[PDB]
């Protein structure tokens, strides 16, 4: 009997489990690949009717338009830990995480196909109305948080107070405006109309997203694990964490679902993630005065002197001597450094 | 360096018979010496608290 063919060697497991399996000692070129969910926070109208909002207001003022909190669709956001990278590196170089392959697909898309669901009736004898209307979907993967834009519409209205909205919103925040900004940091109180990433600041995170308005589309999806999105840029690094942190951050609107006695309402769903990890070799950016900095200011006491900083000044002149020279055949000049050279006028 | 200790010692009894709890100090004797280790914690771990 002939011995077979040598196999082919494919990287080689050595832990599986739980969320406490990353506390384990590798070597440099240790590759993680994390599972996980989010769930959707559509509203949840009662205890009953996860997964929901509440049934629309149809016609209001344009001016005395006061939703309620239980009928608006939020961002769904999250934090993963990781541990240390505790290493031995030389010249003030570290190692962090870097987030090169996510990978999304839908969970969940097939509940959509039960007609018998307590819709309102199609025609005479038909079965039941499925979900159809303007869908939206939206995920992101980075090592800081989403920071995202302010944009709304209708600035007269009047929000409720579980939700975070833009401060003081004018008529000129119904287009781009800067003085809405604010992070992402609270689930289920930031709405879905009322604010988009921002494309000016996020250099460190990837945010996919799509939109179809409409009074009666069909929402299409696409199941396939073997698709794979790469999140490199033009010069090869992914999302790296500058603290040891990951934040993901993603939103699903399926469509409008009609209730009984005719009422759209919204449908929401889960999505899942594969993120896959590596260590990269970054340098220190900050210089070596900083710890001081920080460790020296919360020992001293705090002195309530007379000002020495700002337009409240009391220092006269400084003067900075260095080096030497010849005598100067005026003691009443001045002299100064103007951009790059030494520059003496009268 | 943490030193706790605790120590009951039996039941004192009263005249009209009401029981009650007794203890007494504990003396204690350290001999210290200066232990060498391995610095646990480089200066990378010591930089990345001020980020987060």
């Amino acid at each position: 009997p002939k011995k077979p063919k040598e196999p082919v060697q494919v990287p080689k497991l050595l832990i599986k489990g739980g969320v406490e399996v990353l506390e384990v000692k590798t070597g440099v070129d240790a590759i993680t690949e994390v599972e996980c969910f989010l769930n959707p926070e559509m509203g949840d109208p009662d205890e009953n009717l996860r997964g929901f909002s509440l049934k629309l207001s149809a016609e209001n003022d344009f001016s005395s338009d006061s939703p309620e909190r239980k009928m608006l669709p939020c961002y769904s956001t999250a934090r993963i830990p990781l541990p240390n990278l505790n290493e031995d590196l030389t010249c003030g170089n570290l190692l962090m995480w870097e987030a090169v392959t996510v990978q999304t697909e839908v969970i969940g898309i097939t509940s959509m196909l039960n007609l018998h669901a307590g819709s309102q009736k199609v025609h005479e004898h038909g079965g039941g109305k499925p979900i159809q209307g303007s869908n939206f979907h939206f995920f992101a993967v980075g090592g800081d948080p989403l920071e995202m834009q302010g944009v709304l519409m209708n600035y007269r209205t009047k929000y409720p107070d579980g939700t975070i909205t833009p401060k003081n919103p004018t008529a000129q925040s119904q287009v781009m405006n800067t003085d809405h900004k604010a992070y992402l940091d609270k689930n289920n109180a930031y709405p879905v109309e009322c604010w988009v990433p921002d494309p000016s600041r996020n250099e460190n995170t990837r945010y996919f997203g799509t939109f179809t308005g409409g009074e009666n589309v069909p929402p299409v999806l696409h199941v396939t694990n073997t698709a794979t999105t790469v999140l490199l840029d033009e010069q090869g690094v992914g999302p790296l964490c500058k603290a040891d942190s990951l934040y993901v951050s993603a939103a699903d609107i399926c469509g409008l679902f009609t209730n009984s006695s005719g009422t759209q309402q919204w449908r929401g769903l889960a999505r899942y993630f594969k993120i896959r990890l590596r260590k990269r070799s970054v340098k220190n950016p900050y210089p070596i005065s900083f710890l001081l900095s920080d460790l020296i200011n919360r020992r001293t006491q705090r002195v309530d002197g007379q000002p020495m900083y700002g337009m409240e000044s009391q220092v006269e002149e400084v003067r900075v001597f260095d080096g030497t020279e010849r005598l100067p055949g005026d003691p009443d000049m001045i002299r100064y450094i103007d951009k790059q050279g030494q520059l003496q006028t009268k």
